[PDB]
């Protein structure tokens, strides 16, 4: 970057806001993925909406690209800077604004987290579902579609999101659903707000997500339930979908996933394919669902239910933190991911051989997932430095991302595309589907400025 386009941007947002050190343009060039730390050549803090627009009107009508930034914590490499540019970190904006109790709505800038909304509705009797292990920008949240453990009950990112502000990438401000607009369904025009679900930073900047809210439990009981097989942890799961007990959460680990969170969190359960179960109702639904459930797991080998405020943040913190658990197993490993969703009467299917592939191969793994969702994730720990190793695994998560495409899933259930999974995208829509949702970048983003090599 030119010294005057430096000064462009100091102009807009202070110079203590914009830095061009390699240190700090470093920590902003990479997330949780195995993608290569690419550094932008500026980090970018806007204060506010105007400043957002500044910063993107300067970047775009210069020809530089836009990498924006919430806290780090993908898995596809959505931050990577491949063409260089400015990153533009947008947590300094971190204000809860129209909160809307009697309409179950609140609206959050980027720099809020989930845990950060959820203390400040303590009290409310509300709360936000939404619960990505890692306290994730809420606004990087709709950008990536995310989803969680709750998600199987109260939805994800796209069921949550009733509004969207966007920052074109020209700098023009949309209010996806109309500025200040908030209600339960509307059949009025394009519903944009879906659009920009799940969009990555390529079409826009999200400024503020309007967020549904939920009503909290009247009662919750959580437990885990151990199984003698992956099979049985799995059929069990399709049985309590089909049989439509309205779970709060269901959470699948194979035995070395529990192994690994055991390790990192002082949870001591049973080393086997498990299942993390949490029921919310009055205390008689409950007992209701409760009963049902054990009879399900009991069918397929399930333990009498381990039950567990300490003990469930424990499980649930655990469970959160698998992601680190599974790192931990080899101090120094990075790692890859999977996240394909497959329609749930093929999930026991896919699982058991993915849990038989893991085996035939060199590779080292761990298995856990919104199971309730049809969704897994599959940990693959490797050494940043072995690169045939890494070549076997990446071969390993293509193949088995074909192998969901093959059953009518998807390749990514909520973690995005990014730079891994772009192969995948084109053999899931198809030429149609991929040249549609082209059109759709280039209306947006003209000059292809907007997070480039992403997605498409
Ligand atoms: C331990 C752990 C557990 C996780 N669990 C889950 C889980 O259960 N479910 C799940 O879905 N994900 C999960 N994730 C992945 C990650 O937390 C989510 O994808 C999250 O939504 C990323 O938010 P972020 O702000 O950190 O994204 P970043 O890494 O900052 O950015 C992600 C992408 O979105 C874009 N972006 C970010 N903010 C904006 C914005 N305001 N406007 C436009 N584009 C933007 C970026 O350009 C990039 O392409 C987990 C990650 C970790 C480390
Ligand atoms: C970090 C991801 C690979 C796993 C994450 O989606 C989770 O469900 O904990």
């Amino acid at each position: 970057l030119s010294q005057d386009f430096v000064e462009a941007l100091k102009a807009v947002v202070g110079s203590p806001h914009v830095s061009t050190a390699s240190a700090v343009r470093e920590q902003h060039g990479h997330d949780e993925s195995m993608h290569r730390c690419q550094p932008p050549d500026a980090v970018v803090w806007p204060q506010n909406v105007d400043q957002v627009s500044r910063v993107a009107s300067l970047c775009y009508n210069q020809g530089v690209p836009i990498i924006p930034f919430g806290t780090g914590t993908g898995v596809e490499g959505g931050v990577c800077a491949v063409q260089g540019g400015v990153c533009i970190n947008l947590t300094h904006m971190d204000q809860i604004t129209e909160l809307n109790t009697e309409d179950f709505s609140v609206v959050v800038e980027p720099g809020v987290t989930r845990k950060a909304l959820n203390t400040h509705l303590r009290d409310s009797g509300l709360w936000f579902p939404v619960d990505p292990g890692a306290d994730a920008s809420l606004c990087g949240m709709a950008a990536t579609g995310a989803s969680g453990t709750n998600a199987v009950r109260y939805g994800t990112m796209r069921d949550n999101v009733i509004n969207l502000e966007v920052v074109l990438p020209d700098g023009r401000l949309l209010h996806t659903a109309g500025r200040g607009r908030h209600y339960r369904k509307s059949a009025a025009g394009y519903n944009l707000t879906g659009l920009f679900v799940g969009s990555e930073g390529t079409l826009g900047i999200i400024t503020s997500t309007t967020l549904r809210l939920h009503p909290a439990p009247e009662a919750t009981v959580a437990a885990t339930c151990a199984f003698p097989s992956v099979q049985a942890a799995v059929d069990s799961t399709v049985q309590i979908l089909q049989a439509a007990v309205p779970v709060a959460r269901i959470e699948f680990l194979d035995d070395v996933m529990m192994d690994a969170c055991n390790r990192h969190s002082k949870l001591n359960c049973p080393v086997a394919p498990t299942l993390f179960l949490e029921f919310h109702g009055s205390q008689q639904t409950l007992a209701e669902q409760l009963q049902r459930t054990e009879a399900i797991t009991q069918d397929n080998g399930g333990s009498h239910f381990s039950w567990a405020a300490e003990k469930r943040n424990e499980l649930w913190a655990a469970r959160h933190n698998a992601w680190y658990a599974a790192l931990a197993l080899s101090p120094g490993s990075k790692a890859y991911s999977t996240d394909v969703c497959v329609p749930i009467s093929r999930l026991p299917e896919i699982l058991v051989e993915t849990k038989e592939e893991i085996k035939a191969s060199k590779l080292t793994g761990a298995i856990v997932g919104h199971v309730g969702d049809g969704n897994f994730a599959c940990i693959l720990l490797v050494d940043p430095d072995d690169a045939e190793e890494q070549r076997r695994v990446k071969a390993f998560a293509e193949n088995l991302g074909r192998r969901a495409l093959a059953l009518g899933g998807t390749c990514t259930g909520e973690h995005g595309i990014g730079l891994g999974k772009r192969q995948l995208l084109q053999e899931e829509v198809g030429p149609v589907g991929v040249e549609t949702m082209r059109q759709l970048k280039n209306t947006l983003d003209p000059r292809g400025l907007m997070n480039p090599g992403k997605v498409l």
